[PDB]
């Protein structure tokens, strides 16, 4: 019976930071406290989160899909990559909140609402997917999920994959086509891969990468319509294919390849 985070849409939650452990160069574990050791978050599979401060005057909010599930008590996991400024030539101010989010001592609180998302996995196949916030879902039972994720795009992957594969009686099979810049950028790949090794009949896992290590057994360069073809669920079983990546990656890279591979926008989502 435990008591819930996000009770109301419209309530901002302040949670604490309490934990913060370096991934990579750019990227972090952080964990806040849920108001109490008992609680869960209340985020349904497919939805995200929106973290909110005030940033250099103005109300800046963000979505975030955390690595933790409502099995998780008391605590929620978020991981974050970090734009740092004055590192990129165009952006000399960095990324807002990851920023923000790298600047926070143990003990501060960051604002939490949700859920929110178009998308709400109802398990065993069953997607529903609202065309908009103010109108009913659709729902649409599949046999496979494509997924095409790049960079932090994985985490709403990977709750979606993790949902699936701890439900012994869900058969739905995934496909995961993974893009990042280099080997090290690749986000939760021992989680991936543990997945993969664990439930390979439901779990197909490929990666590409921007610039690939010497020994690579896996694609290289950006995502292109024979990585989609080989890596994806074939149009006629009649998948659902989820994206989550920067917007150019989706716009050039995912949607132009799909329609050449031959999967309808219907039976496409952007998170
Ligand atoms: C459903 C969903 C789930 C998500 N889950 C996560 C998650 O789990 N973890 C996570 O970290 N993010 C996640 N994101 C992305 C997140 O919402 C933000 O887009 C991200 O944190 C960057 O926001 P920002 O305010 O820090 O940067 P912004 O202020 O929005 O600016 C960053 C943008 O400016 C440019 N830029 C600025 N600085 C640099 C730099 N140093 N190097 C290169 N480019 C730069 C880039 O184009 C970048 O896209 C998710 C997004 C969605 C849609």
């Amino acid at each position: 019976t435990p008591a819930i985070t996000l009770e109301s849409p419209d309530i901002k939650y302040p949670l604490r930071l309490i934990d913060r452990e370096i991934i990579s160069h750019d990227t972090r574990r952080f964990r806040f406290a849920l108001p109490s050791p008992q609680h869960i978050l209340g985020l349904p599979v497919g939805q995200h989160i929106y973290l909110s401060a005030r940033i250099d005057g103005n109300l800046v909010v963000r979505p975030y899909t955390p690595i933790s599930s409502d099995d998780d008590k008391g605590f929620v996991d978020l991981v974050i990559k970090v734009y740092f400024k004055d590192t990129h030539p165009k952006f000399p101010a960095g990324g807002k909140m990851s920023q923000y989010l790298e600047s926070m001592q143990i003990g501060d609180t960051i604002e939490f609402r949700g859920p929110s998302g178009l998308l709400v996995y109802q398990g065993k196949g069953k997607f529903a997917i609202r065309p908009d916030k103010k109108s009913n879902p659709i729902i649409r039972t599949v046999k496979s999920v494509g997924m095409i994720a790049g960079g932090t795009g994985i985490t709403p992957m990977l709750q979606v994959i993790r949902a699936i594969m701890k439900d012994p009686d869900d058969h739905t099979v995934c496909h995961l086509l993974f893009a990042n810049q280099t080997e090290k950028d690749i986000l939760l790949r021992p989680e991936l891969e543990e997945l993969r090794n664990k439930h390979s009949a439901r779990f197909k896992l490929w990666y590409t990468l921007d610039r690939a290590p010497e020994a690579w057994d896996y694609g290289q360069g950006f995502v292109n319509e024979e990585m989609i073809r080989d890596h994806l669920p074939p149009p006629e079983e009649e998948p659902l294919v989820l994206m989550c990546g920067p917007p150019p990656m989706i716009q050039y890279a995912c949607l132009p390849n799909l329609d050449h591979v031959g999967h309808p926008t219907e039976r496409c989502f952007v998170f």
